[PDB]
RNA sequence: GACGCAUAAAGAUGAGACGCGUUUUAGAGCUAGAAAUAGCAAGUUAAAAUAAGGCUAGUCCGUUAUCAACUUGAAAAAGUGGCACCGAGUCGGUGCUU
DNA sequence: CTAATCGCCAGCGTCTCATCTAATTGCGTCAGC
DNA sequence: GCTCTGGCGATTAG
């Protein structure tokens, strides 16, 4: 016997079918067990499997992110106490505990109730005196009187814990940036600098400055208006840079020094300053006038006798904020009496008690109460206020997203070096305060852990515990960021062993070069067939045309080389195009750096070089560049390193270097470059050299040279299609199994995968693990696997109506594998089947395995959102002391698994046990104390006298079967999904299917009439449809009343035309299909959900359990426990 | 079938940081009143938590992938279910055979 | 003191750095013959 | 040669 394989493959599905040798599907006797009364069930060989897709790691990830983010924050607040505590210990030696216990009600509190003072009037007058922060932060930078140390350490607090971003890099002054009227000095030195008396537009001054956009549209518009130039940096060439950087790379005008090279404000311009030195100042007031841009976008409050701009600033918006709130609920009151309640009492509604008490935004509340205040009369400001955003703002909002670092430490330096004058520790460890204020881990050091993560590479150099003061004499910096890139860069395929080499090196260029050049086909008139170079010929052409130009075309080696003789003109070439795709850059590079030629064309120095280049492409920061580089001080000049420094390169190759220079052979003792560079008259190039038998270059490889999951996890694509790749895998090995371990002749293979290399990677799985017997002389194909396109089925489906649709049953995925089958086989046969009647059979059969993957929950605990207090026995404590009846909490748990649980309880007046037996839900928080100890576990909830062998677990979408064959799939511990299938016959779905599409052509227009007339003469199919459903669903659906609803809006609806009627009945099987239960829409009646919340009818079922292909079987009687 | 150079649109993993949002508490409400109530005044901020927690005690870990039942085995992992013919409402009927 | 109904709710925006994959073009190779 | 779908708080009725 000899049976052939076809598989479809999916992301939510897979569809095997099995076919001996005539398109037909065999079927069998299987044998179940349990303590049941069957022995036998005869089932066909065809059917599918069905999961819920996988999903990538990256959420996660973020969330890890996050937690890093909150242990270390902490911890920057407490080194903060750490410095204060000694002198708080002599004005309050309850502050800090206080400031711990906030949070809790006023009768957990071991304290008083009052965090800051301890008293009622003293806060009261506190809070009087200084509404806001603000209002503390400038009166303590501005004063110059001894303060209270519990306000300073606020003010410290506040400002370390939220600390601005760190985009910028320099310094920043306010108070020289927000004087924006510098423009004036920008021309006096743009004067002064060139004598030319140049001209200017007035009119454009520092508003309009403010107003202009980093959009180049607008910006081309600000400079021609501003100022038209004379020459080309007076146009456009060189204000940009001054405006917001020099952008451009490029050469705008040669008089800026040379040429254009400056960048924006990063860690260059220590460097840059070299383009500029040698053509000796506008840069200076370049970075004044950008500074100024950049710092008065956001602040508008302009310093006069202020350092702090920043508090000067929400102070005048808290200001404003209260003028135009008395004066609207003035006028409100004045003018609409009747909405004034409407407005300021309401919490449900946008007005401004839903904008302050309620969760409205500042959009919301604009939206509702612009209509509001546009009838009314004397609002002319607040209408012109509320179109720029300004109209009853917050101080903590967005917005603030945009603040530098640089502000905040500004300000905190201040505050200093004032109050150290009464307080000697102050100026004893004021840098401990700034550096826990500025101190971030770098992004090539990574966590910082012990060997307990699987996330680290950071090495240390000593062993102590890690500080903001002491991290650069624990950790080391050029070890981590070595290890940062040499976790990540690929191996030699050939040798598993060594590193690649980057993609910019001498030895690499050099091996690519010559690879390409030594199979030239030159060709002459009195050498008519195409010889091969020889070495010292080659060694001069390298030198004469590679070493002095880095590009080069055809005319080049035509001409430059055969000057010499008198055949320039007669030597012709093949194989390029008009260049070559070679050339030497690092050698150019390197000679215009050093401009020297003995250090590059002697072979002893080229060690050195395979240093140079290694460091320029691992790190990325000056300082440990310099930090490397210094061992080879003294082999050049200090203005050849400070040229050199300021070049980088990225990417990296394929080749080792053991292979490319490294390895020879013992009878010749000559590496691969050297045979590739003089092999003799007769060349031979890389891939020749390494698969030749004549020297010992083969074995080698060989000599040089596991379980399914991790060899599955290392290919690249979507989680998803991985996982369908591992259920295949899986699925052919049981089917395998079940026929008498007899292999396959054929598999055939179709992917459908969205948003031809995963084919040919599951078709070499597939195929290295049926192949295995081996021959002894050279390889044997036992199977076959043969991979098809998705067209030729699609044909072969639509020609001979074989139509199908998706929405009546889950049918179609076994149908497409057994034509892909059906099709693959007959097509390798002739280098169209026969007897049709055979596939109708086939695909009229009503017995299909469909079964659903039972598996067990993972994910979060619950909803992530906090809900107020009340009194209820949902709602999950947040911590452990934290009473959800006072503080509120979690609710809606998750449930992992369920148990059936059978034992006695307490119940009823006489408080007797009695037997019981119910579900029970597991939630993920709570699985791990169910599976150390169930017994005390479920003792503690209730049960007693639990019998420990009856307890059964049953995973999400267990199957349960029912009197009259009604099956119900487990969704929870208190609800139940549809588990059936609807078997409509072949007749009634290739009718409808053609009363659809009836508007738009599916053949040829003149094979079209004889489609309208059959639905003319078959409408009457409806009334049949609609007999079949109703008794599907009267049989196993129990939906009366959903059922006698569709009847009647179907019998309302009898005289449209068949199109829409039969387009409507194919959304009516939404009411029979598998899965959760969901809405849908007739002509205009909407039907709503029905929903089984009672889980109490299966507990007297039958339990199924079943096998990935579907064919083995257990089945439990639940109605023999108790 | 696989390897080394010449290409412009998407993804897939890991690291370092900002700005909001939500819960509880603090910021003394007044007057007419027997009562349920009514009239007025105020509103912008700060503290703590941000998966319950763990031991290996780190300025570290805690939402990805894997998962029918029974027998052996801590785990790794290994094993367990007859064949033909006629038919078709979720699979039946007949004949050999352990 | 439980079973059939109808209805409402679910955290979200942004910035820097590094390493991998891959479909088609033309280049010359092996695998074989 | 060449190859979306479970939880939760209300309603009236057996």
């Amino acid at each position: 016997k000899k049976y052939s394989i076809g598989l479809d493959i999916g992301t939510n599905s897979v569809g095997w079918a099995v076919i001996t040798d005539e398109y037909k599907v065999p079927s069998k006797k299987f044998k179940v067990l349990g303590n049941t009364d069957r022995h036998s069930i005869k089932k066909n060989l065809i059917g599918a499997l069905l999961f819920d897709s996988g999903e990538t790691a990256e959420a996660t990830r973020l969330k890890r992110t996050a937690r890093r983010r909150y242990t270390r924050r902490k911890n920057r607040i407490c080194y903060l106490q750490e410095i204060f505590s000694n002198e708080m210990a002599k004005v309050d030696d309850s502050f800090f505990h206080r400031l711990e216990e906030s949070f809790l009600v006023e009768e957990d509190k071991k304290h008083e109730r009052h965090p800051i003072f301890g008293n009622i009037v003293d806060e009261v007058a506190y809070h009087e005196k200084y509404p806001t922060i603000y209002h503390l932060r400038k009166k303590l930078v501005d004063s110059t009187d001894k303060a209270d140390l519990r306000l300073i350490y606020l003010a410290l607090a506040h400002m370390i814990k939220f600390r601005g971003h760190f985009l910028i890099e320099g310094d920043l002054n306010p108070d020289n940036s927000d004087v924006d009227k510098l423009f004036i000095q920008l021309v006096q030195t743009y004067n002064q600098l060139f004598e030319e008396n140049p001209i200017n537009a007035s009119g454009v001054d520092a508003k309009a400055i403010l107003s202009a956009r980093l959009s180049k549209s607008r910006r081309l518009e600000n400079l021609i208006a501003q100022l038209p130039g004379e020459k080309k940096n007076g146009l456009f060439g060189n204000l940009i840079a001054l405006s917001l950087g020099l952008t451009p790379n490029f050469k705008s005008n040669f008089d800026l020094a040379e040429d254009a090279k400056l960048q924006l404000s990063k860690d260059t311009y220590d460097d840059d300053l070299d383009n500029l030195l040698a053509q000796i100042d506008l840069f200076l007031a370049a970075k004044n006038l950008s500074d100024a841009i950049l710092l008065s976008d956001i602040l508008r409050v302009n310093t006069e006798i202020t350092k702090a701009p920043l508090s000067a600033s929400m102070i005048k918006r808290y200001d404003e904020h209260h003028q135009d709130l008395t004066l609207l609920k003035a006028l409100v009151r004045q003018q609409l009496p009747e909405k004034y309640k409407e407005i300021f009492f309401d919490q449900s509604k946008n007005g401004y008690a839903g904008y302050i008490d309620g969760g409205a935004s500042q959009e919301e509340f604009y939206k509702f109460i612009k209509p509001i205040l546009e009838k009314m009369d004397g609002t002319e400001e607040l209408l012109v206020k509320l179109n720029r955003e300004d109209l009853l703002r917050k101080q903590r909002t967005f917005d603030n997203g945009s603040i530098p670092h640089q502000i905040h430490l500004g300000e905190l330096h201040a505050i200093l070096r004032r109050q150290e004058d009464f307080y000697p520790f102050l100026k004893d460890n004021r840098e401990k305060i700034e550096k826990i204020l500025t101190f971030r881990i770098p992004y090539y050091v990574g966590p910082l852990a012990r060997g307990n993560s699987r996330f680290a590479w950071m090495t240390r150099k000593s062993e102590e515990t890690i500080t903001p003061w002491n991290f650069e004499e624990v950790v080391d910096k050029g070890a981590s960021a070595q290890s940062f890139i040499e976790r990540m860069t690929n191996f030699d395929k050939n040798l598993p062993n060594e590193k690649v080499l980057p993609k910019h090196s001498l030895l690499y260029e050099y091996f690519t070069v010559y690879n390409e050049l030594t199979k030239v086909k030159y060709v002459t008139e009195g050498m008519r067939k195409p010889a091969f170079l020889s070495g010292e010929q080659k060694k001069a052409i390298v030198d004469l045309l590679f070493k002095t130009n880095r590009k080069v075309t055809v005319k080049q080696l035509k001409e430059d080389y055969f000057k010499k003789i008198e055949c320039f003109d007669s030597v012709e070439i093949s194989g390029v195009e008009d260049r070559f795709n070679a050339s030497l850059g690092t050698y150019h590079d390197l000679l215009k750096i050093i401009k020297d030629k003995d250090f590059l064309d002697n072979e002893e120095n080229e060690d050195i070089l395979e240093d140079i280049v290694l460091t320029l492409t691992l790190f990325e920061d000056r300082e440990m560049i310099e930090e490397r580089l210094k061992t080879y001080a003294h082999l050049f000049d200090d203005k050849v390193m400070k040229q050199l420094k300021r070049r980088r390169y990225t990417g990296w190759g394929r080749l080792s270097r053991k292979l490319i220079n490294g390895i020879r052979d013992k009878q010749s003792g000559k590496t691969i470059l050297d045979f590739l560079k003089s092999d003799g008259f007769a060349n031979r190039n890389f891939m020749q050299l390494i698969h030749d038998d004549s020297l010992t270059f083969k074995e080698d490889i060989q000599k040089a040279q596991d379980s399914l999951h991790e060899h599955i996890a290392n290919l690249a694509g979507s989680p998803a299609i991985k996982k369908g790749i591992l259920q295949t895998v899986k699925v052919v090995d049981e089917l395998v199994k079940v026929m008498g371990r007899h292999k396959p002749e054929n598999i055939v293979i179709e992917m459908a995968r969205e948003n031809r290399q995963i084919t040919k990677h599951v078709a070499q799985i597939l195929d290295s693990r049926m192949n295995t017997k081996y021959d002894e002389n050279d390889k044997i194909r036992e199977v076959k696997v043969i991979t098809l396109k998705s067209k030729l089925v699609s044909d072969f489906r639509k020609d001979f109506q074989f139509y199908k649709v998706r929405e009546i049953n889950n049918y179609h995925h076994a149908h497409d594998a057994y034509l892909n089958a059906v099709v693959g086989t007959a097509l390798i046969k002739k280098y169209k089947g026969r007897d049709f009647a055979t596939v109708r059979k086939v695909l009229s059969m009503p017995q299909v395995n469909i079964v659903k993957k039972t598996e067990v929950q993972t994910g979060g605990f619950s909803k992530e959102s906090i809900l107020p207090k009340r009194n209820s026995d949902k709602l999950i404590a947040r911590k452990k002391d934290w009473d959800p009846k006072k503080y509120g909490g979690f609710d809606s748990p998750t449930v992992a698994y369920s148990v059936l649980v059978v034992a006695k309880v307490e119940k009823g007046k006489s408080k007797k046990l009695k037997s019981v037996k119910e579900l029970l839900g597991i939630t993920i928080m709570e699985r791990s104390s169910f599976e150390k100890n169930p017994i005390d576990f479920l003792e503690a909830k209730g049960y007693k006298e639990v019998k420990k062998d009856l307890i059964i677990k049953l995973p999400k979408y267990s199957l349960f079967e029912l009197e009259n064959g009604r099956k119900r799939m487990l969704a929870s511990a208190g609800e139940l999904q549809k588990g059936n299938e609807l078997a409509l016959p072949s007749k009634y779905v290739n009718f409808l299917y053609l009363a659809s599409h009836y508007e738009k052509l599916k053949g040829s227009p003149e094979d079209n009439e004889q489609k309208q007339l059959f639905v003319e003469q078959h409408k009457h199919y409806l009334d049949e449809i609609i007999e079949q459903i109703s008794e599907f669903s009267k049989r196993v659906i129990l939906a009366d009343a959903n059922l006698d609803k569709v009847l009647s809006a179907y019998n309302k609806h009898r005289d449209k035309p068949i199109r829409e009627q039969a387009e409507n009945i194919i959304h009516l099987f939404t009411l029979t299909n598998l899965g959760a239960p969901a809405a849908f829409k007739y002509f205009d009646t909407t039907i709503d959900r029905k929903r089984y919340t009672s889980t109490k009818e299966v507990l007297d079922a039958t339990l199924i359990h079943q096998s990935i292909t579907g064919l083995y079987e257990t089945r439990i009687d639940l109605s023999q426990l108790g």
